């Protein structure tokens, strides 16, 4: 009747909450009556369409929304969209309502709403107890039609609006706290706290404790250290089976929710279980996507996390260790500012003749040495040609000048002129020619470091303290060089290529052992070849044996300075060669040999060295006709020798 | 007015749309009749209330939502909620719904749309052009009223759902992103890719770069996928030039409309608008800038392409910062094993030989042999293949690999490596170290070191045995003569050169992958357990010995004191040192047969390359009269169970007396 239509007009436009809730009181109350129903109640059929949801019953708001699986009985209205009555109940459904209900149940009539829209049943509208008489008509049945044809679209809409927002509302929420398990990837211990907080909040538990899979066991430390079966309980079987678990009683407990972790791939890493709901009976069915997406969060960061921390423990062991080949070598911040104060300076401004084959490096201050070195490589274009950071390389430096010890002969200072040296056949006899740049810079940060940590050498060869070992002190040497650039911020090989950095230890490595005389004399007959057919710049062999017999012609490299000063580095050279060690447990008449020793030294290996420079680097002669030479003065300091 | 209430039940009888824009088309339609309106449209006030937008006027659905500022001759509406008409519009306002509509405007009745729960105006109902005879009434706006009454509310509420829907997409958008980024932590170019990838979909750009700042400069890597074998090209520009180079030195976001009409913007290209922000870190040091150019579909930026911007710009933040704070570490290991790798010339225990050594049965000593623990056993005599189980076994037996919790994966691997780890010379080989270490193990049992020493040290003690001569050579060299040389210098010292460097190979192998047995350790415990093994190995040579052999007297003469820390170095100094002699020990053709192999390294090869056994008695008779003997005397001067080994000594120091003859 317009009648009807007059009721029906009246209540939407009392219809204007904002709440799901306060329209549903409206609607159900107007139906409360219409109908002489003792009280009445919307089952909301679920998203998935395989559920039912009541969060108003009469008129009572309930304080949590009660839920229940889409049944057969009250399952098949939904289907054939048909309305029935009490008369047609399983005991479930009779069970499962008089339960959400709370009482008697006589009369009940169960009308569809069907959506005009999607056109199906959205809702199951609900009327029970027939107040007296206890008859629910077939124009009860259309009283209730009739509500929601007019009243559905927007009950459903402002319904739907309010799952958006909880929606919208439960990222915003998880992109919260996924920038705060983030935030803390440096302490799995802090991180797998924020992960119980976040996991509490979010879900609103009384308790979370989270499990770390180790091996064949659950760890929740969560302070102490909490060890247990992996498949031994609640978290034993969710870590077994890789899948959630609700409870609703356990059966101050109550319900658990308890969830896995998994890896990239689905390996449970770790275990995670909430008890008790706060405000709640237990889990809702929604704290379980939302633990599920959370948990994705935690596998994520947990997962970086401990990876994170055994590279950190290992890389820590790595240098405890490093720091025992170091004597722990200081190089203070202090020390390496005050070096790098800003003027690197030029090799120009060092001196007139730094750079003729006529220098004596030596003749240097030592405390103006590692300048030196600085404006050597400087002028040799390494530190832009390479981009090598300063604070590191003035580091380097400082800490291979602290490396060297303090034999006669065997000393930084002896360090710094044969690199001199190589700085000078650089420039010299242009090896930018010759070699790759790469290897002149590898040549040259050998001679800085092929004798570290040298104590000193001592019937007999000269070429024996100059020299050779078992190659083993050679490999020292390199050992040593390896633990200072294993050092913080020394490594000046920072920036190059996994390629490159390899090569540069190989070329290091090898230029250091070829510091062996033994291994010299080894591969002399193959300088010689060389000498006779030409050197190929595309020959990586005729690399090798070049870049050999520079560092060789840089270690003696003492040989070709003047009379005076071969004379007295000699004096350091003997002086080493000739004392200590374990004799020690328990000369001049025996320093007479000096001259034989010495001069059978330059005959025998120190020529034969400087000859084949000079019989491919012509602009190598000054240095043989000068060893050449010494070698004549040497042979007369020997006239003087009985016989 | 049952007769409107008659209509209007009608029309929210239809109103069962679940678009609000259909929803809007039924309402709009109802009223295009009722007022005798040319064409109808709502004006919707923005969230903000700022703003007004239209997306449906008349019957049309508008392809493009229609917007614009909640001016004032249109915004006065909004605030006292009084509904007015095109005489109350400026020209520049009427030209504007003229060129909103396109048509004349004669007529025009705005009624405010005020919320029965919010009570403001939430949307402006517009009639249009008045169905001939131009005149709008003060109750034709009256009809528009009592619609929206009822209308309102349900047009209202599937409104706001679709915000929301939106939005609650718009923020799993950032999840997804947010997740997508968050796992690629470890190659900050893989995880870089994704931040360009990711952040041009977010903002729809037809293109976007990132840049990290180094230190003074913004950097680039090429990529896509090219191969960094060796790198890949590399931009850099000052880190204060261009756009980039403002946003990252003021570290504020910086949008462009056009970007030619900047004082800082050709070859193809031609580009339109960009949109440049910034990176930093927990501070909020900016440690990246990104560039994002061009948009598709749109003139420029979205001032919402901005703020997603920003949101995003975060999670890039929280990534690129820990992922190159993990570069760094993994940096520092491979050049470490690189490195480690080489002073090992390359030694790798198979994943099948370790499996094979290590068949569920670690055996025990009993089962090895009936007094392979006593005195008298011969280390030397037993197989080649069955000396590394014999180790295993021997740990196994002094209770180390369970009180220590040593995987034995890692443990026989260890095993393997120290025995791959020597070298070949006749004397100092690999089973010149199991014999010494089984020698550790005998003095275990026999003399009872856990009344002594504690655990740790008997490990390390133990540990160096095994390592002392590794990647050994064969030492003699030159002779000062043959006759004019002493076995102290072979069997001995060095400069300890070589001793340390055995410790330090030892260190290479604990430093190579599942090998270091120390793993668990307390960094307390990792330490120490260093030293040990350094100052022991240190100690393995003979002039170290002597050294301390004054100090190895008093406290053989006052006791040994288990509380003196002084009295456990010099103890397991001394241990060692028998240890590495303590084939004196042995029986005669036992010690003979040894005696050979040193005699035969310590007389051989070298430099001498490149450029008298008669002596065989003396030699190794000054040998034990003065280095050997004062040893096992000592060690029999503080453990009398340890007498058998001087008589063992001083007797073998006999027959070695009659050879001289
Ligand atoms: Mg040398
Ligand atoms: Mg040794
Ligand atoms: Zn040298
Ligand atoms: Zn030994």
């Amino acid at each position: 009747y317009t009648d009807r239509d007059r009721k029906i007009l009246q209540l939407c436009g009392e219809l204007y909450d904002l709440d799901a809730s306060s329209l549903q009181l409206k609607v159900l109350q107007y139906l409360q009556q219409e109908t002489r129903a003792s009280r009445c109640c919307l089952l909301l059929v679920s998203e998935d369409n395989l559920q039912l949801s009541c969060k108003v019953i009469g008129d009572k708001v309930l304080g949590e929304e009660v839920s229940f699986p889409l049944t057969g009985c009250l399952g098949q209205v939904v289907e054939d969209k048909k309305s029935i009555q009490l008369k047609d109940l399983t005991s479930e459904d009779v069970q499962q309502l008089q339960s959400m209900l709370g009482c008697e149940l006589q009369a009940m009539l169960c009308v569809p709403v069907i959506s005009r829209a999607t056109d199906q049943v959205v809702a199951l509208a609900c009327a029970f107890n027939k107040l007296e008489g206890d008859l629910f008509t077939d124009e009860d049945e259309h009283v209730i039609q009739h509500c929601f044809h007019y009243t559905s679209t927007v009950l459903t809409s402002t319904l739907a609006f309010q799952k958006e927002q909880k929606l919208k509302c439960e990222c915003q929420a998880l992109l919260q706290v996924a920038k705060n398990l983030f935030t803390h990837l440096d302490d799995v211990s802090v991180l797998l706290q924020e992960i119980i907080t976040e996991a509490r909040n979010l879900s609103n538990a009384e308790i979370c404790s989270v499990f770390l899979l180790d091996q064949n066991e659950l760890v929740a430390k969560v302070s102490y250290e909490i060890r247990i079966p992996a498949d031994q309980g609640i978290a034993g079987h969710v870590a077994t089976t890789g899948q959630i678990l609700n409870i609703p009683d356990a059966y101050r407990t109550r319900n658990i929710l308890c969830f896995p972790i998994k890896n990239e791939n689905q390996e449970v890493i770790g275990v995670a279980e909430l008890v008790n709901k706060i405000n709640g009976p237990w889990f809702s069915k929604f704290d379980e996507d939302l633990a599920t997406a959370f948990s994705i969060y935690c596998g994520i960061s947990i997962a970086h996390s401990l990876l994170y921390k055994k590279v950190n423990e290992a890389q820590y062991r790595s240098h405890l260790a490093n720091e025992m080949m170091m004597y722990h070598m200081k190089v203070s911040d202090d020390e390496y500012t005050k070096l790098l104060h800003d003027g690197i300076q030029p090799v120009a401004a060092i001196d007139s003749n730094f750079a003729s084959f006529t220098y004596t490096p030596r003749s240097l201050p030592e405390d103006d040495t590692s300048m030196a070195i600085l404006s050597m490589l400087q002028d040799m274009n390494f530190i832009n040609n390479y981009k090598i950071d300063c604070p590191t390389l003035a580091r380097f430096c400082l800490m291979v000048k602290k490396g060297y010890r303090d034999p006669p002969y065997h000393n930084w200072m002896h360090a710094f002129s044969v690199s001199h040296f190589c700085y000078l056949l650089y420039k010299n006899l242009e090896l930018t020619n010759y070699l790759e740049d790469i290897e002149i810079f590898a040549l040259f940060i050998s001679c800085m470091c092929h004798d570290l940590d040298h104590r000193g050498t001592n019937k007999s060869v000269l070429a024996a303290l100059y020299s050779s070992e078992g190659s083993v002190m050679e490999r020292h040497h390199f050992a040593q060089a390896i633990a200072i650039l294993n050092t913080h911020g020394c490594n000046i090989f920072d920036h190059f290529s996994r390629k490159d950095y390899q090569r540069m230890l190989d070329l290091m490595r090898d230029i250091i052992l070829a510091t062996d005389l033994a291994h010299h004399l080894r591969i002399f007959k193959d300088l010689q070849k060389m000498a006779e057919v030409g050197y190929d710049r595309n020959n990586k062999q005729h690399h090798r044996l070049l870049l050999c017999l520079l560092m060789t012609s840089c270690d003696l490299s003492d040989q070709t300075k003047g009379w005076k000063t071969t004379r007295k580095i000699a004096e350091l050279i003997y002086k080493e060669f000739f004392s200590q060690g374990d004799l020690e447990k328990a000369m001049d008449r025996e320093k007479a040999y000096i001259p034989e020793l010495q001069i059978s030294f330059m005959e025998h290996i120190a020529m034969p060295i400087y000859k084949l420079l000079q019989d491919l680097f012509p602009k190598a002669a000054e240095l043989y006709e000068r060893v050449a030479s010494n070698r004549e003065h040497w042979t007369k300091v020997s006239h003087l020798v009985p016989r």
